[PDB]
């Protein structure tokens, strides 16, 4: 025999139920015995979706049942965000839970453009989740091609790319590049990319920020540095060979 289906509790049933009779009539959501069912949703929803331990079945089945209630109430409950800010999607994420990653992708209902109260999004996130596997940086691929890779972190308007090329991370880099991540783009502090690549040493991020067409080293941080001035303060002479030759 195959395996068994996670049922809803009866309380997440009513629950759910309500919220389809009561979704749309905003003098019902907003009223103060209606967060109480709300807040039932919001608890068992978390509890099953947002653990490292989280059972890829369970949030499945979970959804399907939501779906087979209401596709209103299937889009609720998965764009809820906790106190935090935080979604199933930057949750699922941040543990490297790619299969409950892609079961939400596949619902066609995520707002994959949130970002939580730290300022992060969920493609933000997964530049900095582990990858072990092919599969997975597939998921996270195509998480990638679901919402905006260019938006910028409320905490000193990091891209997804800066992150990923901070941490060294040539996977993630080609993943944003290939989904039409802007390298020209500059944080607060005026810095890119390439800039953040040319300090590091990483060489081989180098040159796939560089070979992107549109790539202009020319550009300037706060201080009024370029990319070459960077790789020779720090040392890196093969870098500043590269960036001299491809800006000039």
């Amino acid at each position: 025999h195959m395996r068994e289906r996670y049922e809803l509790s009866e309380k997440m049933l009513s629950a759910c139920n309500l919220l389809k009779n009561t979704i749309n009539d905003p003098k019902a959501l907003t009223s103060k015995d209606m967060r109480f069912c709300l807040n039932t949703l919001q608890h068992e929803w978390f509890r099953v979706s947002s653990q490292k331990s989280a059972i890829p079945a369970m949030v499945g089945d979970y959804i399907a049942a939501f779906e087979a209630i209401s596709p209103d109430v299937l889009r609720y409950v998965i764009n809820l965000a906790d106190g935090n800010g935080n979604t199933a999607l930057h949750y699922s994420v941040s543990h490297s839970n790619f299969e409950i990653v892609k079961l939400l992708l596949d619902a066609d209902v995520c707002n994959v453009d949130h970002q939580n109260k730290a300022g992060y999004t969920p493609i933000m996130l997964a530049a900095l989740a582990a990858v072990e596997a092919e599969k997975d940086m597939r998921i996270v691929e195509e998480l990638f091609g679901c919402g905006d890779v260019n938006a910028k972190a409320s905490q000193a308007g990091q891209t997804a790319l800066m992150l990923a090329v901070s941490h060294g991370r040539i996977d993630m880099v080609k993943g944003l590049l290939a989904c039409g991540a802007d390298v020209n783009i500059q944080d607060d502090e005026g810095s890119t990319a390439l800039m953040c690549a040319s300090e590091h040493g990483h060489v081989e991020i180098v040159k796939l920020l560089l070979a992107q067409p549109g790539c202009n080293g020319h550009l300037e941080d706060n201080d009024g540095s370029t990319a070459l001035s960077i790789a020779l303060e720090a040392g890196h002479k093969d870098i500043a060979v590269l960036l001299y030759a491809h800006v000039n």
